[PDB]
């Protein structure tokens, strides 16, 4: 119980599991509540599994006053989108400014937005990954904090380039999130992020 | 001394190096038949020389086409390789080698396409940058990509730093794509992307520092 994080989730929560497993040791982190726009969202099982508190909120319209309000009463210093589907507001976004983040499954600034990993399927690259970043005003454009690059093989599909991301994704979430739990993240004047500490933000991770 | 490759330049000649120094083994498949500038400048063509490469200046605004093509066609040229090549290639000149023209951008496209790329990396905060070998086609840095390879950035890297970085990179880059065209193993599919049909990979890490 130093850094307490809030979770933001509409699925099968396996960023949220990663998440959960990393810090139930030990630990500096506290998951302290886990949010979801839907009721039917699977992830919520994994968060209660772990004696995690779960919300579920109306989706359309958004009812963000009872995010805020939830994430208030658990005294939340940092907001994860994991899954989240939903363009958040203005005020929401400019209320935590600095204090949420976001995992987006490709190398940013490439393939921003929806449907991530098939956009670079059909580009046809060589080497894809995620990137770990602050949540900004414009969708998939804030600060980049870590980056993790995987293959593309030969006898790929989309949906196996996926799992090689997506496998990728629940090594690097974590990471990040201990290196600004344990005060190690800077952004500069530059509007570029960088670590004070020995750790690096880049993986190189193979399949 | 099958594969015959001309190299288009403007600066330096690292990556011209690079392939010359690759390619110079008395069993290379490859051979490098002719060097062009399109400055009267560039140090990559005293490279060139050294080699016993035969080396060409061309006019540069407006790019002098059909010198370029003329030369080539002399020298039997089977693939135009762009290394360091500071000028847009009109249309024309595009079609007149379809699909026999191949280029090395220092960015892991489709991210930074256009000039300074290695800058535009280094003000946007990646922590992963790195460099593409593709084919040119008519759409600027799109064409399709044969391999890529990818390069840490550090937390005390200038933009020049990084560059070196990819640079480096290039260097491995540059002459395994080419023998891999050589060696009759890259082949396009259905869809549009390339493939290798062999054991060899179209991507590469370089984790070096």
């Amino acid at each position: 119980k130093e850094l307490r994080v809030g979770v933001l989730i509409s699925g099968r929560g396996s960023n949220l599991e990663a998440l959960a497993k990393a810090f139930s040791t030990e630990s500096s982190v506290v998951i302290s509540c886990v949010i979801s726009n839907n009721a039917e969202a699977r992830g919520l099982l994994i968060a209660q599994s772990y004696g995690i508190p779960t919300f579920v909120v109306k989706r359309k319209p958004l009812d963000i006053e009872h995010i805020s309000t939830v994430l208030r009463e658990h005294d939340v210093d940092l907001v994860c989108l994991a899954g989240f589907m939903s363009i958040l507001p203005e005020k929401f976004v400019t209320d935590w400014h600095h204090k949420i983040i976001n995992i987006h499954p490709s190398l940013l600034p490439s393939f921003k937005g929806l449907n991530a990993q098939e956009q670079a399927y059909k580009a046809g690259v060589k080497i894809a990954g995620c990137t770990l970043h602050y949540v900004y005003q414009e969708l998939d454009a804030g600060p980049i904090i870590m980056q993790a690059a995987v293959p593309v093989l030969r006898e790929d599909t989309a949906e196996s380039l996926a799992s090689r991301i997506l496998a990728a994704e629940h090594v690097c979430y974590p990471k990040g999130v201990k290196l600004i739990a344990q005060d190690k993240i800077k952004l500069c004047d530059d509007g570029t992020v960088q670590c004070t500490g020995e750790d690096e933000l880049f993986l190189f991770q193979e399949n």
